[PDB]
């Protein structure tokens, strides 16, 4: 589909067997997600934007479900305020900006 | 143009006459533009990203051509990690997301 940006791009996805709603992000090289109990093993990160930096676990190789659409990359999980798909899982999916 | 995602959707920006690189960020609301000097009066705004919240200074009606296309909006600035195209002047290039 086509999505104009008069409101925030945002989406469902699915990952680890549940929905949620997050951001088609162009501005964020990797994936970031609110809070939430995934299994596996995880690695520390420290991911900074506007106000400073936050502390998130890197998982890698998770599923994520973009409208359908289905990609597999890291995604970073910590107290992010919105849910954030990034460039890694948004070209997996095939998405352009276009203008 | 058609912009792939593999790399960041880097694009030189004229503001003030100078010309800047920018990050098209269709997960930003507004614009945030690193520190610099711009003509014309000013209003101290607040703004939160990943990681909280920064002063900005914010500028009206101002003119920014964005890889050759004109946009007349509203233009934060302070101290943004980088120079981010917000919605607000993405609408305005008439930029769309699509996959
Ligand atoms: C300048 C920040 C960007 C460029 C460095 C990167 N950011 C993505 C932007 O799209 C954020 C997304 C966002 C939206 C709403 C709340 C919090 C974040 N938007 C945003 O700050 O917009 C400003 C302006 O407009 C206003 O509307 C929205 C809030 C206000 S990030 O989230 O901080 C991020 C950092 C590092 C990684 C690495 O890849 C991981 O390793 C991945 C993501």
């Amino acid at each position: 589909p086509q999505i104009t940006l008069w409101k925030r791009p945002l989406v469902t996805i699915k990952i680890g067997g549940q929905l949620k709603e997050a951001l088609l992000d162009t501005g964020a090289d990797d994936t970031v997600l609110e809070e939430m109990n995934l299994p596996g093993r995880w690695k520390p990160k420290m991911i900074g934007g506007i106000g400073g930096f936050i502390k998130v676990r890197q998982y890698d190789q998770i599923l994520i479900e973009i409208c359908g659409h289905k990609a597999i990359g890291t995604v970073l999980v910590g107290p992010t305020p919105v849910n954030i798909i990034g460039r890694n899982l948004l070209t997996q999916i095939g998405c352009t900006l276009n203008f």
